[PDB]
């Protein structure tokens, strides 16, 4: 609705089932999102893990080439411009099949690419087959008035990743995933711990319902500095719109505690 | 009742409120405990933060000398002994009030120390004030067929300083604490998450009611590894008595989260 007093910042999430190996269906999708994203309000859209080819690494690995990422890309990056939203999105990276990894990127509203990420914590076989592991920090930038981060699925999974993040100045991180399996505990322990430990305000975008012989759980939710949901979804399909409002983060003792892992 | 079918270790974790510099009574209540919790089947009592002087760190530094210190050690080793049970407390350390910090230390049911461990993250200024922090890794030791390791109150908020102890081999991570303010969120949201993200079972004594100024929240409780509590209290006085029946640890990238907290 009306954007309310206390709030300059209004985000959406998209949930949805994407088909594997199917770009124009699966970038349809996300485009059809922006555009009710933007006319909702919302400044940025999230969307899942690997959404535009659809979750099936080894299938990425084996018939995916460079050159039809880099067409997705591009597709994306005229998204963001053409609905006028700020956009995050995960493909592979741009290298050959057998040297990329799993990404994700953000363009602001003018289609300006702001920042590239490239996933540190591979899960499991397939991906870590399919995929070279990232070795960068995640970025840190200033966006609407906050710090936005970005970090990919199993990432925010490891208090680690989320320290790394707020340890450069991260208030806001954007969490493209592809969670199966009944995972509870993610979305339903770990989330709300990483943002009370940091005391900063996430963001987790899920497909949903059966895709590559996997079943999504859905289940995108909002997580504010308290642990709470700000705004959850189910396991349907949807478009989640929310609007965003001893210390931890100085007391740890940095470096000891990195001798330590 | 019965020792269960499944079961090998049956753990007891004492809440109550302590009266601040009054060690015979404090001592005295650890003692009851300890008995009660020895007939009713448990191997290990797990007890408060600081209990046998009180929550009272300014107070501490200011009027408890080491050799009052030194004084209730060697009684609660003494009751370790004649009660036949494991015991967790915590008392200021064994140096000068001005050198020493919080510590933990287990006795073995013959009464022989297995571990001590010196509290690295103090909470806020008073207890900065009263004590020095500790400088070591959490000790991990075999007992009673697991890895146990010792964390003081505020440590556990840390996913680092619990990693530290999975990372050397912790299942079972023991928790002296004194949490008061209504902190839900400790108990609630960061020790379930603390169990889920290194697979361990956690077990966290507080005091309760007032003490020294402070309302101290109860709510001990046992954590088990899929981030539910196997056992827990709510705020007033009690002996909770609880029979313990991809992969983070591997895949956490180490060498890349030292350099980026």
């Amino acid at each position: 609705g009306l954007v309310p007093r206390g709030s300059h910042m209004r985000i959406a999430l998209m949930q949805h089932t994407a088909r594997p190996l199917d770009p124009q269906h699966n970038l349809d999708l996300i485009d059809d999102a922006a555009a009710r994203a933007s006319e909702q309000g919302a400044q940025l859209l999230l969307t899942p893990e690997l959404f535009g080819f659809g979750y099936v690494p080894s299938q990425i690995c084996a018939q995916v080439s460079a050159e039809q990422v880099d067409a997705a890309r591009s597709r994306l990056r005229g998204i963001a411009r053409d609905r006028g939203i700020a956009l995050v999105w995960s493909l592979p990276g741009p290298e050959g099949p057998e040297q990329r990894g799993i990404t994700a990127e953000l363009a602001d509203e003018h289609g300006e690419v702001l920042a590239s990420y490239q996933k540190v914590q591979l899960y499991g076989p397939e991906e870590k087959a399919a995929f070279v592991p990232g070795e960068q920090p995640p970025p840190v930038l200033s966006w609407g008035g906050r710090q936005l981060s970005l970090l990919v699925a199993y990432d925010v999974e490891f208090p680690e990743m989320v320290r790394a993040a707020a340890a450069r100045g991260a208030q806001l991180v954007l969490v493209p995933t592809a969670l199966a399996g009944d995972e509870t505990s993610v979305p339903g322990i770990l989330l709300p711990a990483r943002a009370v430990e940091n005391g900063i305000t996430l963001a987790y975008a899920n497909h949903c319902g059966p895709e590559g012989g996997l079943v999504f759980d859905g289940g995108s939710v909002v997580v504010g500095p308290a642990g709470q949901p700000l705004g959850e979804l189910g396991v349907e399909p949807g478009l989640l719109v929310v609007d965003l409002p001893a210390d931890y983060l100085q007391d740890r003792r940095a470096e000891l505690h990195r001798n330590w892992l």
